[PDB]
């Protein structure tokens, strides 16, 4: 067979204007929305009757995005947004920004929290953990040199 | 556009494993390649991740296109102490990475051959997709796609 792309990875939210925002904060710009009614979307998931509102981000090279999506049918049952970082599943995804000092001091601004410290790998890149958007936990790296 | 800011790209997505090598094998099957692998024990790791004294095998994943990665984790220690894995579909945090492949049908076949299992059925989307949920390595959540026309 043959693996085209990665197309994005989806994150379930409570506030899709909050995350929305979260996520431009970082850099990307919103794609579009969409409220999925359709019953083909439940033959997928396996839910059955469901509606979902998403809304996708995409990063300016145009090649990762991230689908923020809001559950209306059927309310939804867990939530793992604040899971500890030595928890099995899906951990985060990881952005690189021109400057992490300055990425780090805006969205904490915003609310966010720093998990550990910004920490530097030998001379190649700096990077952190941090808590954003509804506490959905976020890589940040700096690529030095 | 950000005044004092860019954003590069999105490196990855790491997801935290039982066993390294499974979900390595799972994720070639899918078409990504293995970069790289490692033991990292420096405190420089604990630091980020705010648990300090710990120990972690990882597994760097690339797509055939160069621009998508997935970050495989095994933790030594400490121990994990929680697990989504098989966190339903609707339930809040990160959900899925969706995948859009040449073959949808030989994808699922090959997969499930494999153990993974199909969440639901393998759905036409209008007249452009054709796709599914499965569980794949570990009962992860995964989404296939395949472009039609
Ligand atoms: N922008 C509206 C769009 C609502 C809507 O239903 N849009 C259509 C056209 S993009 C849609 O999403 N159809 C189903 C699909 O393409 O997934 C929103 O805030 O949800
Ligand atoms: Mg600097
Ligand atoms: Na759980």
């Amino acid at each position: 067979n043959k693996l085209l792309r990665m197309d994005n990875v989806s994150i379930v939210v409570e506030s899709l204007d909050n995350a929305i925002s979260f996520f431009e904060e970082i850099g990307l710009n919103l794609e579009g929305r969409a409220n999925v009614e359709g019953e083909w979307a439940g033959r997928v998931t396996g839910l059955g009757s469901q509606c979902v509102e998403i809304a996708m981000m995409v990063t300016p090279d145009g090649h990762s995005r991230i689908e923020l999506s809001r559950f209306l049918t059927p309310p939804t049952i867990a939530d793992h947004r604040t899971a500890p970082v030595n928890a099995l599943g899906y951990l985060r995804v990881m952005f690189t920004v021109e400057d992490i000092d300055e990425m780090v001091s805006r969205l904490t601004k915003h609310g966010a929290e720093l998990v550990g410290e910004v920490v530097q790998y030998e001379n190649s890149y700096r990077l952190c953990y941090i808590r954003g958007v509804e506490g959905i936990l976020i890589g940040l790296a700096e690529e030095l040199g």
